């Protein structure tokens, strides 16, 4: 009204009209619910959009993601010929629109423009309105939907019954908008003091109010501005359920029938895709998913078996990257807790003591309910069954009871420390047993410090001075003092600085590798056990999303030849367990120039920085296109998805699978392509520590590539590998500075 209440007064009825219309809207663009899409809608067809508010308003996606809110619009830009009213953004800003705009047929008024774009984007739109459609045939299981949707059974004229078995892409998905849709000192003496009373009202504008309602710069800058506190607003913080339980029946519950079956995997995959990008999550967007998560995974927590069936941590981990989600902070984080009442589950692993060190996370850091929701699940935890397991991790819950709780765990803790009085190597072990977890276990130096107190058995780790190993329990110490580093927490150090008791040790200079696993994984052979190996190196995702991608790269690892192998393989390894569950016969394809990446070498070189950049060389050499193996372009895409050098680590076995591969053509390029690594050395160049990766291929020329054209000295064989100058490599050995591998390359060089 105020804007249709409106020459230099039209300008003001663009200030009147139009800039307080602009100036409304950053009030929508302020609170919430904004359905703005309204506005918006109106702005264009009051015009009122066409200032390129947009522009104005990108401050706002600018406050919101960009486009985030278009994106969000959605909803109400499908609500909004309200359409063709909402068709403002087509080019000015489809197909899931479409999709979403699928809905005419509760038809062709959509389907007409379908064609338009492709006349048979029916498919590209067939689940996204089915599901609304779903959710309408769900919804028809309650009433005025089942007319529409009645009016929807009619759109099933087409064949996707077929498609409905594809279906569950969206299953969920849609549980609001049928159902709550959207619902929400000397130094301040030498730096200063805080100014918020009186020097506040200590405290023109012509063109100024002007360029006030000019711009409209300040309400945004307003808007923004406001864009403040640490809050807790999750852990502060629509029943489609009925319907997401309903339709199920349609195929007599099929999510049933694919929850291990489909495994729900790509579901739960999607669960956590679908979480991807909220920040309206406060209540809202994520903590709506959250919420839909803690309710899918409520719906999740149904099933007894075929979940489990699917894998229940190849589910479960997902609670764990839940946790770590939860660990990423959500008083929702108890629906975890309360998933870990997990009965049928009892059989579960450290997983459960990463969780319990995750929750261990919170322990004392935790809110009191959440506390007592951790006391909880401490109390879950004070469950006697497995109790080695439970004795294992048991370490810090003492002291995290001591933080508290105080004997909650610790008698416990106790209790499990009272498996028996026994410290000195036992201590030393459980120092060796304080090897389990993530960053800040920060518990046991105390008791290290404690154990140190006793300091009589140093005698026996003197008479422990027999052997070859176990002071670097401290380096394992060191290692894990080394280990997570970067990360928070210095008082880890002081930490660390309880291993002063210190300084006397001897019998080596330097540290030690693990994964006797691999070991025992290298009872496997083929570079298919370097797959096996790239499978840990997959299985070293357990982790997340977006790296989430290679899991089909995993499952499309899951290929006979590799399943095969993987069903050899399918004898000892654990979370193999939830992957053969969860994933468990594939194609190749041809190149043209082995001198393809050649000049790359400047870039393989990782000539500029960032060696992402020889990263993406390594890409680059992903790029470098041959198989040795196609499992090795298996990985390629999502390996250049990967942590590169994670990936980039194979990248040498597949340099020398690329190597096994190249018959003359590395054995060419190699002698150049090296060289750039060689070279890279030039004139004190700057290459780091992926100058190291770089180098470290050669730890499988050293090693993997050490096989190569295998030769007596397997230096030969290695040279078979190599380009072959570890003098050169020397310097980078010598750059590389870690002089065992150093002198080797050395004693190579």
């Amino acid at each position: 009204r105020m804007l249709a209440a409106e020459s230099s007064r039209l300008l003001k009825a663009l200030p009147l009209k139009l800039q307080q219309t602009a100036f409304e809207n950053a009030y929508l663009k302020a609170q919430e619910g904004m359905r703005e899409m309204s506005h918006s809608a109106e702005n264009p067809e009051t015009l009122d959009e066409i200032y390129n508010r947009k522009s104005v308003l990108l401050t706002l996606i600018a406050v919101v993601l960009s486009c985030s809110p278009i994106c969000e619009k959605q909803a109400l830009f499908a609500l909004c010929v309200k359409k063709v009213l909402e068709k403002v953004s087509e080019t000015f800003g489809m197909a899931s629109h479409l999709d979403y705009l699928v809905l005419e047929w509760l038809f062709i008024l959509l389907n007409y423009t379908n064609i338009e774009d492709f006349y048979r984007s029916c498919y590209k739109v067939l689940i996204p309105h089915l599901v609304i459609r779903s959710h309408f045939d769900e919804v028809k299981s309650i009433q005025e939907d089942w007319k529409s949707l009645l009016t929807d059974c009619f759109p099933k004229i087409l064949v996707n019954i077929l498609p409905y078995f594809a279906y569950e892409g969206t299953r969920d998905s849609g549980m609001a908008q049928q159902r709550e849709t959207a619902t929400k000192p000397e130094i301040v003496v030498e730096l200063l003091m805080t100014l918020h009373e009186p020097a506040n009202s200590s405290a023109l504008c012509d063109f100024s109010g002007d360029l006030d309602p000019a711009p409209p710069p300040h309400f945004p800058s307003h808007v923004i501005k406001a864009t403040a506190y640490i809050s807790n607003c999750h852990k502060t913080k629509k029943s489609p359920d009925s319907y997401q339980k309903i339709l199920l029946a349609i195929c007599e519950q099929a999510a049933e029938t694919n929850n291990v079956y489909k495994k729900h995997r790509i579901l739960k995959i999607y669960h956590l895709f679908v979480s991807l990008l909220l920040k309206d999550i406060k209540s809202g967007l994520g903590g709506a998913w959250a919420f839909v998560l803690r309710d899918v995974i409520y719906t999740l927590i149904h099933y007894i078996n075929q979940r489990p069936s699917c894998i229940m941590d190849v589910s479960l981990r997902s609670f764990s990257l839940c946790c770590d989600l939860l660990s990423q902070v959500a008083l929702e984080n108890h629906l975890h807790v309360i998933v870990g009442t997990l009965i049928p589950l009892v059989y579960e692993q450290v997983e459960v003591q990463k969780q319990v060190l995750d929750l261990l996370k919170y322990l004392v850091i935790d809110n009191k309910d959440n506390e007592n929701l951790y006391i909880t699940i401490k109390l879950l935890d004070p469950f006697p069954d497995h109790v080695v397991f439970k004795d294992l991790r048991i370490t810090q819950q003492k002291i995290k009871y001591s933080r508290g709780l105080e004997e909650i765990n610790h008698f416990l803790s106790v209790s499990v420390y009272d498996a028996l009085p026994l410290t000195r190597l036992e201590g030393l072990k459980d120092l060796r047993r304080q090897l389990e977890l993530h960053k800040d276990q920060m518990v046991d130096i105390m008791r290290a410090s404690q154990d140190n107190p006793q300091d009589g058995i140093m005698v026996k780790l003197v008479v422990n001075l027999l052997q070859l190993s176990k002071m670097a329990i401290n380096h394992t110490g060191e290692k894990e003092v080394l280990e997570a580093v970067g990360s928070c927490l210095g008082e880890v150090g002081p930490i660390d600085f309880s291993t002063i008791a210190i300084q006397h040790s001897k019998d080596a200079s330097y540290t030690k590798a693990l994964k006797l696993f691999e070991d025992k994984e290298l009872q496997w052979t083929f570079i298919m056990l370097t797959y096996l190996n790239n499978t840990l190196v997959e299985d070293c995702v357990k982790v997340r999303s977006a790296a989430v991608t290679c899991l089909k790269n995993i499952l499309a690892t899951k290929t006979g030849h590799s399943f095969w192998e993987i069903y050899k393989m399918t004898t000892d390894p654990m979370l193999a367990y939830l992957q053969p569950f969860r994933t468990s016969p594939l194609s190749e394809n041809h190149d043209i120039w082995i001198k393809t990446l050649t000049c790359a070498f400047l870039d393989s070189g990782g000539t500029k920085c960032e060696i992402l950049q020889l990263l993406k060389p390594m890409c680059e050499v992903k790029t470098d296109f041959c198989q040795t193996v196609l499992p090795y372009l298996i990985h390629d895409i999502l390996l250049q998805d990967t942590n590169e050098s994670w990936r980039n680590l194979l990248s040498t076995h597949v340099q020398g699978f690329f190597t096994s591969c190249l018959r003359h053509f590395s054995q060419t390029s190699r002698s150049t392509t090296p060289a750039n690594l060689d070279s890279e050395s030039e004139h004190f160049f700057r290459c780091c520590l992926d100058k190291k990766s770089q180098r470290t291929m050669l730890a499988v020329v050293d090693y993997m590539r050490r096989q190569k054209r295998p030769s007596s000295g397997t230096i030969f064989n290695d040279a078979f590998w190599l380009d072959l100058n570890y003098l050169e490599v020397a310097k980078v050995a010598q750059s590389c500075a870690a002089h065992f591998t150093a002198l080797l390359y050395a004693e190579i060089y």
